[PDB]
């Protein structure tokens, strides 16, 4: 029997490269159901399948919408064996900009996808793994959600949201014989006039410096995506897998920091130091 | 001038506290704005201000639903002095459960009113305050918002993400003269078909031996609102204000563990023993 193995937003990034990682593999020992929000953006998906010669039956698509429960539900029911083995909940959005400046959908939006939806896939795909006393999940997690970054206030909120979310989750699950895991990403590679309008002037010029040394950490310490998705794999085929696993060591000093001095007054100062120099 | 107050959730518990603590000082410093969902709900806040002796005009009710950024505008209409220098975002909801027993609507609800209700107050009331170049935010902050608890996996997550929220925030904000502080709260003193119906008897097991855990540590720890109450003045006459605050420090042991070990398993294998003996 394969591992069958669930992803959700394969469209690009980290979910596509590891969707075609897996149904790649020369074992050939993944079955992988790779899910998109909207079908017509599988095209880089298949062409990066048929360049990694992913053989025949080892990857479907399906269309998963995570926002919406019945979307979730169809999508489980298109697993044609009954089990899902490893569930990769991957899917989220980004959301950049001064607080005051974001929209009330936006804001509503990224904490419906990246938190709600991550919870709506929990709901649908856990009981099963409970059951059988088997199942490994594995969370796509950010740098952003263990300390947080200016100008991404939500985004910074839903990917912490995940952290409570999993390790409550872990707590129970460890006698259960279900593995819950979070894999902590720092950057992978993968208008002026609104903003302007909707802040004042500092803070839009705080903006441009945020964006200006952003691009710079992106330049000189994205790492390739195929690096990253060997982390998911790795946490994969440990035996007794841990809660968390960090892509890269680059950020653990600014973490301990954060986390030796509870009272986030040296984060604070640490963190305005880099961003704004 | 008074030092205007404007507090979200004040029905009861802490924000019913802080309320009439603030009114009733008998410095007479401070003009409290005390807004609930519901005005049917404002009886218990008048019996206790009235048993605190609030001066006539120390302290006012809005209605302010933080689900509904109209309902956030027309209460900052409300505030007749047209500056708020302190905002204390309180209002919030618990939810607890095995997940996949805890609806659909009930975990948006929870996110919707502890996070982007938040966000909601930010936005409307923080503009000013930087344009001022003074204010103080202060959010009540959990223990559950620093380390995941079973059967609380979404209340734990809206707490998670508060924290990322406030931190991002802080670090903008330091320059601005505007001041961010979450008040790290422990517990303070303020059908079981369903459930078994949702889940599998071991986890409704389980979710038995965390609530008989928890009733014994509330038993034993749970603080006065009044001493709670004090850390938020603590906070707002602090000139130089951290970005944390903790109430007790009964569960820093369990927060440094957490904060020691990032791979995260030292935390789940003691919080696992610790509920579950
Ligand atoms: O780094 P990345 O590349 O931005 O990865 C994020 C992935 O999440 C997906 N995503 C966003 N909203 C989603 C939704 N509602 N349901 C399922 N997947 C979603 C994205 O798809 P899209 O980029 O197609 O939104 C994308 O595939
Ligand atoms: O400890 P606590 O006592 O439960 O404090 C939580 C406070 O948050 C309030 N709250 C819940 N939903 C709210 C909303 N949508 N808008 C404003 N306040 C809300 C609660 O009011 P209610 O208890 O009246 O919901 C209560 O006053
Ligand atoms: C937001 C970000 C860039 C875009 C991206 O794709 C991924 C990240 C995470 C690391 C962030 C970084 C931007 C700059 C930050 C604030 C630092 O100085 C240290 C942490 C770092
Ligand atoms: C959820 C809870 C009880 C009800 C309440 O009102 C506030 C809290 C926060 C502290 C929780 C506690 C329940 C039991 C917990 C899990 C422990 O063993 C250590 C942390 C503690």
């Amino acid at each position: 029997a394969r591992t069958v193995v669930l992803i959700t937003g394969c469209s690009s990034g980290i979910g596509l490269h590891l969707a075609v990682r897996l149904a790649s593999d020369p074992s050939q020992s993944f079955k992988v159901y790779a899910t998109l929000r909207d079908l017509k953006t599988q095209g880089r998906l298949w062409e990066a399948a048929r360049a990694l010669a992913c053989p025949p039956g080892s990857l479907e698509t399906l269309q998963l919408d995570v926002r919406d429960s019945k979307s979730v539900a169809a999508a489980r029911e298109r697993v044609t064996e009954g089990r899902v083995d490893v569930l990769v909940c991957n899917a989220g959005l980004g959301l950049l900009g001064p607080l005051e400046a974001l929209g009330e959908d936006a804001v509503a939006s990224v904490l419906d996808v990246n938190v709600v939806g991550t919870v709506r896939m929990l709901q649908a795909f856990l009981p099963d793994m409970k059951r059988r006393g088997s199942g490994r999940v594995l969370v796509t997690g950010s740098v952003g959600g263990l300390m947080g970054l200016p100008f991404n206030d939500v985004y910074c909120a839903s990917k912490f949201a995940l952290e409570g979310l999993c390790e409550s989750l872990a707590v129970l699950l460890l006698p259960f014989g279900v593995h819950l895991s979070l894999i902590e990403c720092g950057p992978v590679h993968t208008s002026p006039e609104e903003v302007l309008d909707r802040t004042d002037i500092h803070t839009f010029h705080r903006f441009y410096q945020y964006l200006a040394h952003s691009k710079q950490v992106f330049r000189e310490a994205a790492q390739n995506p195929e690096e990253v998705a060997e982390v998911f794999l790795t946490a994969l085929r440990a035996p007794k897998p841990t809660l968390r696993y960090f892509t890269t060591e680059r950020f653990l000093p600014l973490l301990r920091m954060r986390l030796d001095d509870p009272s986030g007054s040296n984060y604070v100062t640490a963190m305005h130091r880099e961003v704004f120099g």
